[PDB]
């Protein structure tokens, strides 16, 4: 076992293992606090996060199983995964704080962006690197669901990965805009969700602007109708509601070529076949990556898919020390990546 040291930042207490180094604040929230450090095993800049009560309720214990279960399994170029995960317990009944390690990011996508538009070889390499990514999480039977650009971090070398929260802004510096529509109307959904919310990206990335910027829900979506169009008779005969399909209903959908001036003519391509009203007609992530549009990047051998995924412990009801115990058999049984 590690020796620890303790420290205190921003008021919050860490005790972490000698091997993180120079600790310094990055924020803190609902989220627990997260400080950067230097790895001194690794040589690496590193994240260091402390969960925020991880076994104070039932709900929390089980969140905190959930988030080390999935940070487990993502193991993948284009998606956040863990580097380490520690605790200073040296035994169960010692056990009341979690900390995770990642590498440490520091900017979004976002921030790569700055309102001004990529060029077409920059956007295509983005993107392909968050549908590869996409492809990754899919095949696992996650769906993200809050795809936007500040959960997209993106280094110097432009590499993506995906994340589940945004960074921590500075302390000296909406979502719906990416949300599909399905969602935002309240019907059933799938994968797809998270390719609409790709396409707004990319439509932003090439455009320098943002594709639906609604000023509230009702305005977002008849700023995505506009664009889209009103259900066509193949959409409509799948709203199982009566109420909901007295509601959707005027426009015919934009062609996307008059919308995406100067554009490559693939990109308006990948666009039309990410920002389809019917779900069941959206490309999908591994369909994407197959795109013309991602010719130079393509790879059909280096698009790997998770492993499946367990998650019938959503399913379950336990009291807080079974997921306090199946918590800490995660910590135990976790391998560092190469
Ligand atoms: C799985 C896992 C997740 C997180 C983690 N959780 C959160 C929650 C909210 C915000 N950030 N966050 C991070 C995290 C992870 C990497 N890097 C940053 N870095 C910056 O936020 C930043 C922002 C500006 N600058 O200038 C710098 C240098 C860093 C945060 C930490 C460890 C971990 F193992």
């Amino acid at each position: 076992r590690p020796t620890f040291y303790r420290q205190e930042l921003n008021k919050t207490i860490w005790e972490v293992p000698e091997r993180y180094q120079n600790l310094s604040p990055v924020g803190s929230g609902a989220y627990g606090s997260v400080c950067a450090a230097f790895d001194t095993k690794t040589g690496l800049r590193v994240a260091v996060k402390k969960l925020s009560r991880p076994f104070q309720s039932i709900i929390h214990a089980k969140r905190t199983y959930r988030e080390l279960r999935l940070l487990k399994h993502m193991k993948h170029e284009n998606v956040i995964g863990l580097l380490d995960v520690f605790t200073p317990a040296r035994s169960l009944e010692e056990f009341n704080d979690v900390y995770l390690v990642t590498h440490l990011m520091g900017a979004d996508l976002n921030n790569i962006v700055k309102s001004q538009k990529l060029t077409d070889d920059h956007v295509q390499f983005l993107i392909y690197q968050i549908l590869r990514g996409l492809k990754y999480i899919h095949s696992a039977d996650i769906i993200h669901r809050d795809l936007k650009p500040s959960n997209l971090a993106v280094n110097e070398d432009s590499e993506l990965k995906i994340l589940d929260f945004g960074l921590a802004r500075h302390t000296d510096d909406a979502t719906r805009w990416y949300r599909a529509p399905e969602i935002m109307l309240n019907w059933h959904y799938n994968q797809t969700v998270d390719i609409w919310s790709v396409g707004c990206i990319m439509a932003e990335l090439l455009t320098g602007r943002t594709l639906f910027p609604g000023t509230d829900h009702i305005d977002q979506l008849k700023l995505i109708l506009r664009l889209v169009g009103t259900p066509g008779a193949e959409l409509l005969k799948k709203i199982s509601s009566e109420s909901a399909r007295n509601y959707i209903q005027q426009m015919p959908k934009m062609n996307f070529a008059n919308v995406f001036i100067g554009a490559n003519p693939l990109a308006v391509d990948l666009l039309e076949k990410m920002l389809v009203l019917d779900s069941d007609k959206r490309i999908t992530a591994a369909q994407a990556l197959a795109h013309a549009y991602f010719a130079q990047y393509h790879d059909p051998d280096d698009e790997p898919v998770a492993d499946p995924y367990d998650q019938s412990f959503e399913s379950r009801d336990l009291l807080i020390d079974e997921w306090k115990s199946l918590t800490y058999d995660e910590v135990i049984s976790f391998v560092p990546p190469p």
